[PDB]
């Protein structure tokens, strides 16, 4: 057959997400950082937004709970889990 070989193989360069931010990307439109999450404590129900879209949801939350989560469960929620409230 054939083969060449040769080896070498540099380190890629640096890049994490910082999440925590308030911000989240919209299954809805998808235009980037455009969403705020609201960590309602007293009622215990985080609510997110969109920021292009005009979208809202809501779901129940804790002290322990992360303004990331909220956004993860809108999506199942919408690709499937309609909530009532
Ligand atoms: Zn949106």
């Amino acid at each position: 057959g054939s083969s060449g070989s040769s080896g070498r193989k540099p380190p890629p360069k640096k890049k994490m997400t910082g999440t925590l931010e308030t911000q989240f990307t919209c299954p809805f439109c998808n235009h980037e950082k455009s969403c705020d999450v609201k960590m309602d404590r007293a009622r215990n129900t985080g609510v997110i937004s969109c920021t292009v879209c005009l979208e809202e949801f809501q779901t129940p939350i804790t002290y322990l709970s992360e303004p990331v989560d909220v956004y993860s469960d809108w999506i199942d929620a919408c690709e499937s889990g309609p909530s009532s409230g």
